[PDB]
């Protein structure tokens, strides 16, 4: 990871840019940050020194809506995301992309837009303030905006076919829509594309919460912004979430039971140990390929109980089994207690969140 | 004719574009003797003169047209224009006085796209410019008389961004023409910027009631008849090839030749004008000095197959028997040249006089109107 930075021209993160968000923020570092699940990132000092000069910022993530089966990976940018929302209480911008899934899929655009709201749901379930968030359909939101439209337009002028054919690997047996398509990804990027959010304002940055995979991915839009008068969009990227069976039983849906999820990780997770138990008790914890503890570094809050089972898993006191027991008690109250937020998310609940809206927000 | 597309017309012939041939490699259909009368019957009124001399000489499912307002089952009207700037010249005309009759011997609505981001994508203009001339230009097109109750225009920019609708349909043609598809049929080629890859969804687009719920209720089904100069159809030709795939009926269409260019029949008359265009902006003075002068006369006699000013009143005379009689006259060589263009400047000079005066008269808040969208009169 520390070789991907320098490949994708990216800025890593300290435990000294951490404390620099400490400052304005008076809280306590997320554990993404202090673990550094998000390590990297691109102009986050700039979005700092409007936030401390009384100036606002957004952020702005999205969603694939592909059916659903969200499962537990899902969630590492929205629970991050939503911490940045409550720390500096900016608002947020949330777009599901169901134009895409339809481009993409067998789907019709009903079948898209529906998997649009019920996605929103578990989103929403996430608990993102509901003064300061938005979520929107991109079927739904070229319809209602004076902006997003526009800067669409400017977007598909400056970038051409042979730009999105290398960055995104379109051939040319490909529909059109899809050629266009990245130019509906930008837009959110800047602010005048939401006018009943932010006005015809075009000086509020926007931090964009994703992986490091996908830098190159935004570089297009980053490159494109001052081209057509716009800030760059500041980026914090973060780790992989190790594929359950090894870096369908294959994921841990949020639609999972208590059992299910107890059985997945017992009989599915990878281990590091050497399981199969020669002697395992001095030896066995690799707490590097060890699917099962790789978990425990993004859903277990506590710090000092998480170097207890490492420093025990690795010298070899702890089995497996007994560190997987462990990660089904951070799981199965993550999960559940999801699902029940869940169900308290009204039909207009969903509408609201979807609604073009003035947000409550915090200008500096 | 070789080349004939929404961007260029070509011929090396004097005689102009042969139409006959263009009908083949299209593969439109020859409006023929019998379903003009089929237009008459079915209307109650005498067919417009470009029917009469084959003006609009081609056509796509006019009979399934009829075959619905016949038995009361309506039809809209759409046609559009790229606003490449500010001033439109008298080729223009012919579409729209055209659909302007559609409407009011079938009393049907009429929508109008004013394509302002086609042209903020294929020219160097800000957006506000873009906008700017689709304002300008609506004027021109509300000059021809459209009813205000039954006709809708709208600027691309705008109506995306307020139809409940539209960009829903746009996503849908989207999907089912690939960048191959479009190169072989716009030429456009792996340089050419994404938006312009994917504009011929946004003119398919007007082609089915469902992007106008305001006008037909979210009906689905509404017939589309669209009048266009034969350029427009390599746009409609892939449309008809998508609709079926998205479940809409084909919209039918209505062809006219062009409008020749002064010096000749080789090129239409364009706006880039090395100096080729009468535009609705000119004095009676500059229309004379135009005519005289600069449009290709044939004559030294007369050989109507190739003269300018002949072609011209075949356009805008309207007395099918002095048309007939300038014609026999011209070529026996009793006619002589200066008469024939003298003639012709009687007819443009109050045309275009006309069209200004009724222009003056459309106020910043019918523009305003005409533009916004409402739910019309059922037309």
């Amino acid at each position: 990871y520390d070789k991907l930075i320098v490949r994708f021209g990216s800025s890593k993160i300290d435990k000294e840019l951490i404390n620099r968000i400490e400052r304005a923020t008076g809280q306590r570092p997320h554990h993404f940050l202090r673990r550094g699940i998000f390590f990297s990132h691109r102009d986050m000092n700039q979005v700092l020194d409007a936030y401390e000069n009384k100036k606002p910022f957004y952020l702005y993530t999205g969603r694939g809506p592909s059916s659903e089966a969200m499962h537990v990976g899902h969630l590492i940018p929205f629970i991050f995301t939503k911490w940045l929302q409550d720390v500096f209480n900016v608002p947020l911008v949330i777009q599901m992309t169901d134009d895409e899934k339809y481009l993409w899929k067998d789907l019709t655009l009903d079948q898209a837009y529906s998997y649009a709201v019920e996605n929103a749901k578990d989103i929403i379930a996430c608990g993102f303030d509901i003064n300061k968030t938005f979520i929107f359909s991109d079927l739904d939101y070229m319809g209602m905006s004076s902006g997003f439209y526009k800067n669409v337009v400017k977007i598909q002028k400056h970038v051409t076919f042979n730009q999105v054919k290398g960055i995104f690997g379109f051939t040319d047996s490909d529909c059109i829509g899809k050629i266009s398509f990245p130019a509906i990804q930008a837009a959110p990027s800047f602010s005048n594309s939401f006018p009943q959010i932010f006005r015809d304002r075009t000086d509020i940055q926007c931090l964009i919460p994703c992986a490091i995979d996908q830098d190159p991915y935004f570089r297009m839009t980053r490159d494109v912004a001052p081209r057509i008068g716009y800030p760059k969009p500041a980026l914090l990227h973060s780790t992989f979430f190790p594929a359950l069976q090894g870096a369908p039983n294959s994921s841990i849906f949020l639609t999972d039971t208590a059992k299910q999820i107890k059985t997945k990780v017992n009989k599915h997770a990878f281990s590091g140990g050497r399981d199969t138990i020669e002697e395992h008790r001095q030896f066995g914890g690799n707490c590097d390929v060890d699917v099962s503890f790789m978990y425990l570094t993004f859903f277990l809050e506590d710090d000092d109980k998480l170097e207890q089972i490492r420093k025990d898993y690795t010298s070899g006191a702890m089995l497996t089994g007994e560190l997987k027991k462990a990660l089904i008690e951070v799981l199965q109250p993550l999960i559940a207690e999801h699902q029940a937020r869940r169900k308290e998310v009204t039909d207009e609940i969903v509408k609201e969140f979807m609604t073009p809206r003035k947000l409550s927000f915090d200008f500096q």
